[PDB]
């Protein structure tokens, strides 16, 4: 079913109309690409549309919806390998793999993302400093390339260059049809978590520098970006690891792999004490929602960037520029990222990662451009999955291996068959 449809990112801006093919037939998808390879607005895959930007739309072009390709082919507990269609979402995968004592190795902050989208944006999670990003756990993928052929890529094979170009490649090397992922063994669906509350930016940084991070596989913090210094950058830090069966309480040991406001006090000293109490704890047993999606149970601009580890002073500065700006962000996530991977367009690098969420109002666009500049000057970068407004020139300087990447893309799609709004804006075409 080919249908002219109006598509936007999760942020619901920069709308664009395209011919949306939605089919469960992989043979239909190979033909639509062959067709597009004849006649020149190109094609692009789309997952669940959870990316905020314009990387999954192609104005006046073809957009292939991959979510009907959602078959899990096999799960093997001994090898820890799952073999799945690209349109399988990580929530679906999570529930399918638990009974085998397997855990999805990298989870983002929403489980409604496809494997293809997980690979194409090379997503990260609370465990990046211990496990890397999603691409590090893919052992193979089958990629529908511009020549109508389906190539079988692996991280260390002869096609390693193309594999790593596809990881974080935002769909611009072809369609990931199928992949094999190595899962993390687990005896439990639960976490054991430690909580800590800091009073300032310099404490937060101290906590993340003292060596405690190495004792936790998962870590992230809620972060104050409004309150002026000294309060600026105080945080609720939440850290932990998957629980073993031995560490669960009686009630949960029979089904260990299961899954199924303001008052007058709030802003005074009693609230400060209460919040400090609630956010301080040791060895709390917690399920996925409680630990990983604590938010559970349009008109905003999402902005995420990472600054190199060494440039700690420069990070403090950027955070100060944000609270002084008049633009207030209430929901902020902070994390120290670990080592990077071989993918040239992969976002994560070791250093200070922060996500902020600004209300759309007058002055924002021009303030965010100036932020881009500070982020660039300080050796950091923005995340494509959260962006629709940065310039090609900024992007290119932020990702110095883009040229290396462009070369790989030139060989595999010399006719520019795969294209998107983002590719044209960021001049990756
Ligand atoms: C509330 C929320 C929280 C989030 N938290 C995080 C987080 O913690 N960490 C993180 O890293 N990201 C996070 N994200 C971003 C999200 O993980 C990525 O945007 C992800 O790529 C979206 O997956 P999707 O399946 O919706 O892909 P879409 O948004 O539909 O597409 C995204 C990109 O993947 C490509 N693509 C999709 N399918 C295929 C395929 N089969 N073959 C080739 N290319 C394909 C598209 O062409 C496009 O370039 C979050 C997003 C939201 C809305
Ligand atoms: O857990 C997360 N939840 C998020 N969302 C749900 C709550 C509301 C806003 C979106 S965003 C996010 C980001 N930024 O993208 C980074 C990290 C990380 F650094 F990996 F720890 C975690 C999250």
């Amino acid at each position: 079913t080919t249908t002219a449809t109006r598509l936007t990112g999760w942020g619901r801006t920069a709308p664009s109309v395209a011919n949306v093919l939605r089919t469960p037939d992989a043979e239909m998808i190979v033909k639509a690409v062959a067709r597009v390879a004849e006649s020149g607005r190109g094609a692009i895959a789309r997952g669940l549309g959870r990316s905020y930007g314009d990387n999954a739309q192609n104005g006046g072009g073809l957009v292939i919806d991959m979510t009907p390709l959602n078959t899990i082919h096999s799960i093997d507990a001994d090898t820890k390998l799952v073999d799945i269609d690209a349109g399988v979402n990580l929530d679906q995968l999570m529930k399918a793999a638990l009974p085998f004592g397997l855990w999805v190795p990298v989870l983002p902050g929403t489980r409604q993302v496809t494997v293809g989208g997980a690979i194409a944006c090379d997503i990260h999670g609370k465990n990046h400093h211990s496990a890397g990003s999603f691409g590090n756990h893919v052992r193979s993928m089958d990629l529908l390339t511009a020549d109508g052929e389906i190539r079988h890529l692996t991280p260390t094979g002869e096609d390693a260059e193309l594999f790593w170009a596809t990881v974080g490649g935002n769909g611009l090397t072809g369609i990931i049809m199928r992949a094999t992922i190595e899962m993390t063994p687990t005896s439990t669906a639960y976490f054991i978590a430690d909580g800590d509350v800091t009073a300032s930016l310099d404490e937060t940084i101290a906590l993340h520098s003292d060596g405690s991070e190495a004792r936790y596989t998962y870590s992230s913090a809620w972060f104050d970006a409004i309150s002026a210094p000294p309060k600026l950058g105080r945080a609720a830090v939440s850290r932990g690891r998957l629980a073993t069966v031995e560490q669960l309480p009686a009630k949960l040991r029979s089904e260990p792999l299961k899954f199924d406001l303001a008052n007058k006090y709030t802003f005074g000293p009693i609230g400060e004490l209460w919040y400090r109490k609630s956010g301080t704890y040791r060895g709390k047993v917690q399920n996925l929602t409680q630990f990983y999606h604590p938010l559970d149970m349009a008109g905003f601009l999402q902005y995420q960037f990472v600054i190199p580890t060494e440039a700690v002073d420069e990070f403090k500065k950027i955070i100060g520029v944000i609270q002084a700006s008049g633009h207030y962000s209430f929901l902020n996530v902070f994390k120290l990222f670990g080592p990077r991977n071989q993918a040239p367009l992969s976002f994560p690098i070791p250093g200070w990662n922060i996500c902020v969420d600004f209300p759309i109002k007058d002055g924002l666009g021009k303030f965010v451009s100036e932020l881009d500049r500070r982020v660039l000057e300080f050796g950091g970068r923005l995340y494509t999955a959260k962006d629709s407004r940065t310039t090609a020139e900024t992007f290119h300087a932020m990702y110095p291996r883009v040229d290396e990447w462009i070369s790989v893309r030139r060989k595999v799609d010399p006719l520019r068959v795969f294209a998107s709004d983002m590719a044209r804006r960021l001049e990756l075409l």
